[PDB]
């Protein structure tokens, strides 16, 4: 047996797949029998097997979420700008972040999430060979390998397991134009090898995630009133709204990116030849085939910092081309939060907001207006912009993240169970998540309140008073 070739999904086979086949169930549930309101988010679509609708396979979908991979790639920002803007991130990361002792085997094995799977090759759940304390069987010598290679500087090739994301959508996205968004499965050793690696960075990053705009690790409710207090020092704020952000992404960024953490973890070598094996092409398993990709970002959980840290670069290099001004001035006149795609944009200098969306696509990036017409609109007011799923909303006492009354809504009608083929079967049994979600409709005030307490006293089959519950959410 040679190994196979040819292309697949625009994209060149390297060998055969070992991964399991795509799921064609979904974790979530009504939570009545009632026929679901007109537009109604359900979860995304399940395959041939789906009841709702006659659509293609889900290898076909996947297939195309993986087109824009083969995708070209939009354009290096002018290397005069790159490293500027480079030098000055690297700069305050050096001045903000507390140097760090190397992530022992230990530390990296109880970082991982357990209840996802470990990937190639014995894709089970990374809980059936834990011990509260190490791994054991399979997953125990995978590791232990993976960690011997680490120590010893040795290369090992990440191999990704594609899967599809189940969860809840725009109708529109299940009866209309089928999609679902994939996700990259990491190897456990590699997951091992990232985790010793960049685990102490993703530390002090997180330490810091108020005074430097990398905002991942954040509590929305301790920490966002002082970070969009921050935000709100400045007199304009933006928010680019990214479509397909991962499979726009360019190699070259990701490697300035990754420098930058290999520059500053504890053990730069070691995490030298992690970074590389990161961002080398990347080995796809997407079932009957491992494919290669040259490109884009590959939707392993510590990619986070590294996608947050492109953006970063991205959103810089286009301001400093547009206002001229050093990336350091830059930086002193606004105030950034980025988590992966997500982004807020402050600052008190005037863009050229045509020279800049310009910048934007020309790096192959795909920012949209708020209103999704024919260059990105810019306002004086905060109110407005959203972070993290939730808007953010500013009242006498300061800023705060509220969770959208359809998110509220729509978080009522279904909730999370078992796998099963049809969304629309009510569970037996059932959920404190209804806690959070009184909370969440206390922010809308009280006639929204007590018709949100109204439906959730009902799935009984006490209610604190608004008054009561405003305060705990807010103020704690
Ligand atoms: O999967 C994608 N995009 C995607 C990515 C990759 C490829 C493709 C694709 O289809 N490519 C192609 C296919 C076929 C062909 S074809 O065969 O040729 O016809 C292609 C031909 C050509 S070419 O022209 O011929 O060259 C080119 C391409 S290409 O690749 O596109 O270039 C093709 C599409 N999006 C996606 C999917 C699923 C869920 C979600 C999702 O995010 N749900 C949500 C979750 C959470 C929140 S929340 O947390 O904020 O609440 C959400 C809030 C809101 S909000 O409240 O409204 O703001 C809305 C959603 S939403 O998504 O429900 O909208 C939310 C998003």
């Amino acid at each position: 047996l040679p190994r196979p070739s040819g292309t697949y999904a625009g994209l060149p086979i390297a060998d055969y797949g070992d991964a399991p086949p795509l799921s064609t169930k979904t974790m979530f549930w009504r939570t009545s029998p009632e026929k679901l309101p007109p537009g109604a988010w359900e979860p995304a679509y399940l395959g041939s097997k789906d009841e709702r609708v006659d659509g293609p396979s889900l290898q076909q979908v996947m297939r195309d979420q993986l087109k824009p991979y083969s995708e070209p790639r939009g354009l290096l920002p002018p290397q005069e700008i790159l490293d500027a803007v480079c030098d000055a991130i690297e700069n305050r990361l050096e001045n903000t972040l507390e140097p760090q002792k190397p992530w022992t085997f230990k530390k990296a094995c109880e970082s991982l999430d357990k209840n996802t799977s470990s990937g190639y090759p014995y894709h089970k759940q990374k809980s059936k060979d834990w011990t509260g304390s190490a791994f054991i069987g399979d997953l125990g010598d995978q590791a232990t390998h993976a960690n011997n290679m680490y120590e010893m500087g040795k290369s090992m090739r990440p191999i990704y397991t594609a899967a599809l994301k189940d969860e809840l959508v725009k109708p529109d996205k299940i009866y209309g134009k089928i999609k679902k968004r994939l996700l990259w499965g990491s190897d456990l050793g590699t997951m091992i090898r990232a985790a010793r690696a960049f685990g102490p960075f993703c530390d002090a990053l997180k330490e810091t995630c108020i005074f430097n705009p990398i905002r991942v690790g954040m509590s929305m409710n301790e920490d966002g009133p002082f970070i969009f207090a921050r935000h709100a020092n400045f007199r304009y704020h933006m928010d680019a709204d990214y479509t397909r952000w991962d499979s726009t992404q360019q190699r070259a960024i990701l490697k300035r990116a990754g420098d930058i953490m290999v520059r500053l973890s504890p053990e730069p070598d070691l995490a030298r030849v992690v970074m590389d094996d990161l961002l080398a092409p990347s080995l796809l398993d997407v079932g009957d085939y491992k494919i290669v990709v040259e490109e884009g970002l590959p939707s392993c959980p510590c990619t986070t910092q590294l996608n947050s840290l492109a953006h970063w670069i991205l959103t810089l290099c286009a301001m400093v081309e547009v206002t001229r001004v050093d990336p350091d001035i830059v930086m002193q006149e606004s105030e950034f939060s980025f988590y992966g795609d997500d982004e807020v944009v402050s600052t008190n200098l005037e863009l050229d907001m045509v020279k800049y969306t310009m910048a934007l696509r020309r790096y192959g990036l795909l920012p949209t207006r708020a209103d999704k017409e024919e260059p990105l609109e810019r306002r004086q007011t905060l109110q407005g912009i959203s972070f993290l799923r939730r808007a953010i909303v500013g009242d006498q006492f300061g800023w705060y993240g509220r969770l959208d009354r359809a998110s509220i809504d729509r978080q009522l009608l279904w909730t999370k169970g078992p796998n099963h083929q049809n969304p629309f079967e009510t569970l037996p049994g059932h959920r404190p998540q209804l806690m959070a979600l009184l909370g969440e409709a206390a922010m809308h005030g009280e006639k929204y309140y007590r018709t949100v307490a109204s439906r959730v006293s009902k799935e009984a089959a006490v209610v604190p008073r608004h008054r009561s519950v405003l305060r705990w959410v807010r103020f704690g």
